[PDB]
């Protein structure tokens, strides 16, 4: 950067912050609703709604209420929801078969929403955490160890069962090295040539999932168990850049960098070097701690879209956020 | 900078993000918003007065009740700033530019009259003198006919300090002397106009595209190469803002705009400071010229202003600001 | 870039524009006659010239009244033309086989002008617009969808005539996915070993393009139809980035913007990136819209070259302009 | 900068390097130890007392003799450095501020006993006149209830002589008035206060995280949009950062942390200075909240503090400096 | 680099300097016990413990000792060991058979290792110099040259069998174009999947690793002879960047600059330009002349951790160190 | 920068240019010549004096007539300067470090010697107060024993002008006092002394390598960490390196060398100017040591020596300058 020799008293940068006009004049970034994803968890059944104690304001939805909510998602002009089933315990195997249970909930889900709402965007979540007895994203080997290549195999079928449902976009947050391009070659084999890959590209074994575990079901099954084997180490930068560059070899249509907040300089980094459609997740314990913070009259609502304003000025595209909604109104107004 | 990442077909296919409008609005890299907008209004002498102009069609000069009748409409779209063209009365006119600093002057009456009735409404002010002079010229000419540099900044300064009298919240010179960003930076400080922001037009190129403007403000009664830039250089804008920051301007600006796209380009990305272009109004003809004619559909009028916003202006100066203003809350 | 400390009143910039001397001395560009290309529209027929009320001063021209304004475009040193057909309204069809019939407007005005003109560059149009029923670039599948690689295989043939008929270069301005890899592929094993493919790569879905739809006579078969789901989306400039190096990689040899004036930015983005042979199109509205305010008084003729010299001043190495001639007779002088 | 090597699955997996704990640890690109870590402290003007803050879970306002007896245990950890912020009387607060260069305020005091009793542990004085106003703002207001920006530099110098005669180490200027890093600077320099640090918050956003803090200092009795920086600019922070450096700030902050990350990383980047970020008390309550209510496990504490250390910043104010330099010592 | 018009008085870089507690603040690397390797030279038979008169301190252990002196090695922190056998005489041979014989004492100590340290990182090496008669890390040729693609099929047969024995790493230390893909493509097939290569990759030809010839006992098979024509020159710097960038393009995870503190420029431009985990060795000579300087009273111990932490300072992740349990004992207190 | 260009095995074998001789020294980076050679030399107070130092194997303090006689070997050697380090009588110590600026001083008295003995000898003099003070800190100490920068400053620059009075073409702070550089340069300029060159010990570690030079110099009757370098900062140096170059040096030095090759690499990638480097003391006795002990053959010498060339460095100091010298002509 030049600062070319700008000196206080001839710069003074208070002058554009002098009034509001001046403000937005130069104002670098700003959030639209083109820039929003509302994450939604799918319950089996008929007229559920579910409350989520750590997530408050969020609830759990069976299709036919998740149709209802979409009206109006649709009418505040939020462009996709990304969809996470609650699989019911009784379908948790160790071959997490259900992924591609042509009647799994995700499956039934994409297909009532994209006869529904054909213009609104589905993002299939590819990842085996919701199926499997020990809460993990694969198959286990003998040891215990998340199998890479084996697990690909259950995600591409996974993958495959999500395009034949008609969703636009799959969204692979698994963490196996090589999944991207394993599923874009069985996408493109089997024609499914516009379906959309976002991939979970530097996806951090992070603290900050809780909320989520909780609201899908799988934390009382993972229990103490961590994910350091695959998710990236929070420590690290320029190994994000490294797993980028392969998921956009390797035919990604979009790469996305999860938690949000806390990394936000991946996001920067990521955008600077790669020039892409850069997705941030602001995850469930982001949420619930905003949330939190603004139910106990510690922070105003004006948070909310601080907090979204930042993925924006980092550099991402779009955002998978539990505000969607608030922030859609609040945009809208 | 830039890295392909090894990017091929058929894994990467560009075409799935453009399937469907969904997806395409996600990626969607840039948004033009009524906050990039600036509108120039040129401005009449009289009271109950509007003259239609034949070279920029739509365009209306007004008087400055009828300009207070049009803001309101204005302030209503969310337009954060006019940029005032006074429309200068032949018998006003002169070789010292004096009518320039007159605390009566167009711009001056018009400036105060805004900032009382609309007082979050961005003024800006017009800092040049080819509206004052008898051969209009931007300066004080010399016995060769020549545009005396600092002599000319002399009356510029006065000029500046008028508008920040009257109340401009900004002032942006527009007349290419060396210099003249510090110079009007150093006298508004001196006279405690601390927070009077200077929009300079800092790579403002000798062009044709000035047509329009010169028939609109009456400058009509010659040419500008000894100030303004050569439309063949690029390498020269650098130094023109580079300069211009280090004078003290809060804001740099391109002139023409949509013919120097690739100047926008490099000024963001080598000063990242803020930005503004000026769509010309030679600019605004041509484009509404063939939209009347049935050639263009007026969706190029949103596409134009796009490309500014994609090229890295902050804000656009444009007399499709209304317009625009107004498919933007539709 | 360095500023290098230059401060007023020791720098003054306005001390090499004293004098015509200086200014030439120092002025970074210059328009040539090397650096035009002329589009021309072709009428089938003998002794046809067309007026175009959307494209003042140009005329549709039968191969016989071509071959004798080439004579001139020839003799003003014009490097180059690129053919646009004018298709009978009988021949445009759902699967467009006129694009590749040896006896199609373009094949029979290459192998004219070849014959003619040796020297002269051929530019031809690669895609299907010209030739669909539809109006569209390619093929359509049963949702009105412009399908990529069925588009491609019509496409290669069409090259394939192309080159066959003695063009030197094709220049494929249909915006699928990959076709430049083909084509380059399909010349290569046929032994068109030197012709070249002048890509256009970042060709955006603009509104700029309404005058050469009535030229080709396009328009009232396109009616409402719009080409957003292959031409790119005008915001978008960091995507051209991607569009150039997969073009490049796929083996053109020459890579294009597409309109010019109101992308001058992604010219020198593209320019600055890749160091690669750069076109730009100054495509027809750009042209009625200089042309529509020279002829009302409002711009003077003046503002022609200063539009051109831009193409060079933002990168650009060859310009194709309906301006070609009057540029080139002003160069000339 | 950049180079991607050709890495390709399956020659390369990246869960190689991850399949260990112990090649995990080699490759481990940062990690935090107490020598990143500063403890802001909230000081009260008694004796024996200590206050809860209802916004601020497990956070204590201290009088100077707790604040003593407190530091103690912060030395033992090995923190490096305390940020002090006073807690002033009601009868203290004027529009004038002139508590803030009071020999006797609370900051004066507080800092001449920690020097005294802990010589080799760190005090950062805030330069600031907000918990000095009666309508607290940052500096002096005019007519128009807008903050003089010179006007207020002139009280802000009076007040970091006032530490550094107290013997503060470092002041840090959290006011976001322009120039006031240089006039400091000066004054400290012609006072021959030589060595004194000036810690610049130098990129400090207009936010709505500090609302816990300004229940910890009793500030809560109006926004700061013309002086703190719009939350949606990124550029503008490197201007601000380059002026701080160039008027001889010793180390330069970004203010909050975490919804600024991507600024810390490009601060860092540009610069290469000494860089700090304030993890504000808004960050400190949403976790502590979480945590508290049993929604995030106590692990996102050194995952937020890992954090800055990853996005560049060489130091890190935190009210969870204590937490954290315990864990690091366990 | 911006230096932002920093200037005396305004700016005195002292005032950091001024007290332990900023110095701290500001200082901006700090070396680690996870940033240490220990290398230990593994001799065979029971109850051997042999000093080693040019690196002073340094002992030859056998595999029983090598257990013993571990526990406290993995008590102290210490993440990984670097095994580096010390061949019986009778064992050197022409086709260096010994490189992959499942009882080599290399193979027997990873078991060993392996089964007692569980979580203890252990890297082999994977070169020929300790098992060649000749004393060169490959196969000569009838002209005394050592052939490339021959040795490599030897130190893939050897890669395998450290694979076998448990070792998580194999660092090809022989410097043979193409080794690392080879014996990348070796371990992929045979479902060795998470066995880290840690890639010897800008290894210079120095006269920095007398002393460790004597520890393995290659010097006298060595002689006089250089390896010139495989290591690296000491002059050349770019040359260091092709041979990393196409180590990391064959499946590298680590990559390593060998000697240590005589090429600290060197490891700077890695980390740099590839931003890849980094790993330096400070050899045995680099040891030595410390440890001399030290013993003679005429450096302070602290040299010890100034030498590495110039390592960290230059971009090193890991440093493969003759010191690390004197530096992991000074971490410590 | 830098571009793979898709180099892959094996159409790329990297051996091929190793295989012989003539094409490793055809693609061979760097090289060693007498030209980057300055040799450093102790130099003694008497007349026929020869000292051994125990820490500096092979190295004399010699007295001037001695060092006049070498010197005769090191001009037909080639090499182009020596580096001047007088080692001072106990009586000549002082807390005022007045010897310093002694016309009659060692430093002095060696430099009109050969300066008139061998008019084109480069001589480069040492800036500092080690050698001169009671307690050798390079500058004057303050009650608190902290070594004050402006008036060590004052010292130093009565010092420089001495060596410039004597004759000497070069003279080297070392001493380490923020804006010594500019201050001397000032003085020089001032006295038109106009092209007496600065050789900026710029970035100049608080290491631990300087060990046998304090025996060497007589300085070993502590720590220098408020003014000399943290070994662990990179980014600092080019701080330090920058002001020295506005400052005025005509050459830039890094100190400690072979500790520090990271340092020369990004110093003269940055700034691209005149790059020195200095093998100190322990580097010697390290290296040296290990040669005698027969534990690294003395091919080691050229190697850290072609390291520096490698690294960045223009000239090197180095005691071993004699040595490389003769291997270089041999
Ligand atoms: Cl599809
Ligand atoms: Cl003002
Ligand atoms: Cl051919
Ligand atoms: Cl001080
Ligand atoms: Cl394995
Ligand atoms: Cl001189
Ligand atoms: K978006
Ligand atoms: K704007
Ligand atoms: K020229
Ligand atoms: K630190
Ligand atoms: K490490
Ligand atoms: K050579
Ligand atoms: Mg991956
Ligand atoms: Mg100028
Ligand atoms: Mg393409
Ligand atoms: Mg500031
Ligand atoms: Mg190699
Ligand atoms: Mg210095």
């Amino acid at each position: 950067f030049t600062p070319a020799n700008r000196a206080y008293p001839y710069t003074r940068l208070r002058r554009n912050r002098r009034d509001d006009f001046s403000r937005r004049l130069v104002r670098e970034n700003v959030l639209t609703v083109d820039d929003l994803i509302l994450p939604v968890f799918v319950l089996d059944g008929v007229n559920q709604r579910e409350s989520i104690p750590s997530m408050p304001g969020v609830e759990r939805l069976s299709i036919d209420q998740l149709l209802i909510e979409a009206e109006e998602w649709v009418a505040l002009g939020i462009p996709a929801l990304a969809l996470f089933p609650v699989t019911p315990v009784e379908k948790k195997s160790l071959d997490a078969a259900e992924a591609y249970n042509p009647e799994g909930i995700a499956q039934r889900a994409t297909r009532a929403l994209r006869e529904r709402f054909p213009e609104l965007g589905i993002i299939t979540d590819v990842a085996l955490d919701p199926f499997t007895t020990h809460g993990q994203d694969g198959i286990l080997d003998d040891d215990g160890y998340v199998l890479n290549d084996v697990s690909i195999d259950v995600l591409v079928r996974q993958a495959l069962s999500h395009a034949e449902a008609g969703a636009q976009v799959v969204a692979p947050s698994d963490m196996m090295d090589g999944r991207i391009g394993a599923i874009r070659e069985a996408l493109e084999s089997a024609g499914h040539t516009n379906v959309r890959v976002m991939a979970y590209s530097a996806k951090y074994a992070s603290a900050y999932y809780g909320p989520f575990r909780d609201a899908v079901g799988s934390a009382s099954n993972l229990g103490k168990g961590n994910k350091a084997t695959y998710q990236m180490d929070p420590a690290n930068s320029d190994e994000a850049l490294h797993e980028v560059a392969a998921d956009l070899a390797e035919g990604a249509d979009m790469v996305m960098v999860k938690p949000g907040m806390p990394y936000l300089d991946i996001v920067r980094r990521v955008k600077d070097e790669f020039r892409a459609p850069t997705f941030v997740y602001q995850v469930s314990g982001e949420y619930a701690m905003h949330m939190g913070a603004i139910q106990n009259g510690w922070l105003a609502e004006s948070v909310i879209l601080e907090s979204l304003t930042a993925f924006k000025r980092a550099g991402a595209d779009g955002i998978l956020t539990y505000f969607a909604k608030q922030a859609a109104e609040q945009l809208r107004r």
